């Protein structure tokens, strides 16, 4: 039995930036109050635990990454009234206190508890359940996924479906729903729009599926991979462009396909210079373009307003615009209704232990989801 | 008896940057097919007029600029169906074609007949109406106002009540309507909300009106120059701040006032680093940001993307937001009904022959709204 002990177990440890995963026993601290111990059973490997790898995505180090599962409560901490041993659950990177302001606002995701904007590495009490080696090490994003057990703030889980298939909806934990949000939550996408989407790995292609659920008449799915092009026709593009491809940059071209600009575009790569674009491409005086990928750390854009006084709309959005502990119940309750597919998302199936091969599959452009199973 | 004849009549004519205005004769030809020559009454001096002194706004010189009028039709051109001659009339520097795709747009605006993206200075048929010295005088967004008689096309002229006084709804062909529907419109501020509005000029008045109409409960008008608060809290601004009584950064002074950030934000100037800051100063999960300002030409601001990510709205827009024919005369018949007041922003009146006195109020920061009559 492992209630109120210690437990000794394998995660995978990130001690430095630029180095593979080290596979190793570490010690998970039992709950504290108002926490809850999840055995994992898979976690995706999402693009943004590479930037923590490469820098991109500044956390304090050594980390046990990964914010993408879904799992098993082990135990619950004094207070707890939302999960109880046994309970499938996935761990949710941006929390829902349900206290806060942005809690508390119609439209408002992104919790003032969030480890994301001013990264601690913490629980919530500023303190780590992680030991290795005899070292304390950080969380990251509340969740650090990558370990046969976690411990997590209540605000920070969610109870999902008993019979949910938990190697699938594991991806409703980060890339799923922040794809398909950012098209039918964030940008709102329209019945017979033209969207363009930069960008198409995992996420990209859940926006896709969002704007085709959404009713758009065009969906142009814009990457420098032309083997990620079948799958996003596949979940509902139209139609791919390369920028390698032409001599003119892909800006004028899509305005140029689009006959003069699309309605929704969405940067869902991570680069300075494809957020302007995506910006530039959608219509001048009504267009909506979302920043969906993670920006370089302290980088900032260069952009003439002008093409916001002409009537753009630019926003971003964490997580799909989703509220997370209500969205992430009713999400998995819909992909069991049969809503929507995962399947497409999900490349590889690999162990736990192979998480270096899973990221090198993500890096060498060979993958869109592994899922890691324990 | 003017009807079918070139009427030669006294305009401002702005031979080159930086120098007071040439009033003298010009020769203004008859209106073509699809064109209105009017007879103006009141003109107001914007900023943007300014602008084009100043080379912050770029458009073909010699020129006569103006573009915030009302005026009576002396006659039509060929197939004119919306107006007639003796009409009182507003010209849209703005168009409203009624054809292109932003005009059939339920939200678009930003007619793409426009002439401000990439000013020529012309008619829609790219010639001149306007002679001065036997040389070619450029147009000014279509309008130029400036001028006993303009000739506009007919998609760039609303005609308005007959009973209309002129010398106060001028005011509606640009700062009244470009700051209200900011507010109204594009923003859309809600009831009980917290604004914040950079600049005090006439259009960030009219921003104020604007956003105590929608019933905000705090509206905080940011302004370097305090000689503007008096009249930004009599038209409803609930507080006002100069940046240059803080030591520290007015993002962070109005974050900590509104707990967090405010719910709306605009920037009423035109410059750079203030749209950065109104962005920066509303809520970063909710917040909402609309540029109103006329940015200096070609330059492009530097910002953080981190800033859209955690869910900020950034948008801007011309003429707030409003369809522009459509738009004028329910805002003229509304303003003859009470539902908004225009003598707040009306500091001084001046015949036309005194418009460089007129800029001169306005440079000295002594003016809100100067009105010149013809
Ligand atoms: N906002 C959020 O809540 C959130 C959630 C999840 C992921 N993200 C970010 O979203 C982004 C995408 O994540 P992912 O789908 O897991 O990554 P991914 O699987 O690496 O997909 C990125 C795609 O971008 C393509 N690409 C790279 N450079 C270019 C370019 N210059 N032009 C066009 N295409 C290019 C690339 O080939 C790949 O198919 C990353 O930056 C993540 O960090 C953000
Ligand atoms: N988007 C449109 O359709 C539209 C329409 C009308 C005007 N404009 C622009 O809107 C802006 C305002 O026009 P207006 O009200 O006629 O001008 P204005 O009367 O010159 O007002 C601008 C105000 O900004 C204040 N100001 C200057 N610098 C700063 C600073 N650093 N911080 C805070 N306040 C400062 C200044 O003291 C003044 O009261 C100009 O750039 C116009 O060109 C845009
Ligand atoms: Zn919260
Ligand atoms: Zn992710
Ligand atoms: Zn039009
Ligand atoms: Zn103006």
């Amino acid at each position: 039995s492992t209630a109120g002990k210690v437990i000794k177990c394998k995660a995978a440890v990130l001690w430095e930036e630029k180095k593979p995963f080290s596979i190793e026993e570490v010690e998970v601290a039992p709950p504290k109050a108002h926490e809850v111990r999840i055995k994992m059973v898979a976690t995706g490997i999402c693009r943004s635990d590479d930037h923590v790898v490469s820098g991109t995505l500044v956390t304090p180090l050594p980390v046990i990454a990964g914010h993408e599962a879904a799992g098993i409560v082990e135990s619950i901490g004094e207070g707890v009234t939302t999960v109880r041993p046994g309970d499938k659950v996935i761990p949710l990177f941006t929390p829902q206190c349900g206290k806060c302001r942005v809690c508390k606002h119609p439209e408002g995701n992104f919790c003032l508890k969030n480890d994301l904007s001013m990264p601690r590495g913490t629980m919530q009490d500023g303190t780590s359940r992680f030991t290795c080696r005899g070292k304390p090490i950080h969380h990251f994003l509340g969740t650090s996924t990558f370990s046969q057990y976690t411990v997590v703030d209540e605000i920070s889980v969610a109870k999902i479906d008993a019979a949910s298939p938990l190697e699938k909806v594991c991806l409703i934990g980060c890339g799923f729903s922040t794809g398909y949000g950012s098209a039918v939550k964030v940008a709102k996408v329209t019945q017979g729009s033209t969207c363009a989407v930069f960008g198409l790995g995992g996420v990209g292609l859940s926006v896709i599926m969002g704007c085709k659920a959404a009713g758009a008449a065009r969906i142009i799915g814009v990457d420098i991979n032309k083997d990620k092009f079948a799958k996003a026709k596949e979940v509902g593009a139209t139609e791919c462009v390369n920028p390698q491809d032409y001599k003119k940059p892909i800006q004028e071209v899509l305005t140029e396909m689009s006959n003069g600009g699309v309605d929704f575009s969405f940067e869902v790569i991570g680069r300075l210079d494809t957020m302007v674009t995506a910006l530039s491409c959608c219509q001048e005086a009504y267009g909506v373009s979302v920043i969906v990928g993670v920006p370089p750390d302290s980088q900032n854009l260069s952009m003439n307003p002008m093409l916001l006084l002409s009537g753009r709309t630019w926003k971003g959005a964490i997580f799909g615009g989703f509220k997370s502990k209500d969205s992430v119940p009713k999400l998995v309750a819909d992909f069991m209704a049969k809503k929507f597919a995962l399947d497409p998302l999900i490349t590889h199936v690999l162990p736990f232990e192979k998480i270096n091969e899973g990221f090198d599959l993500l890096r060498s452009g060979e993958s869109i989801r592994t899922i890691l199973t324990f």
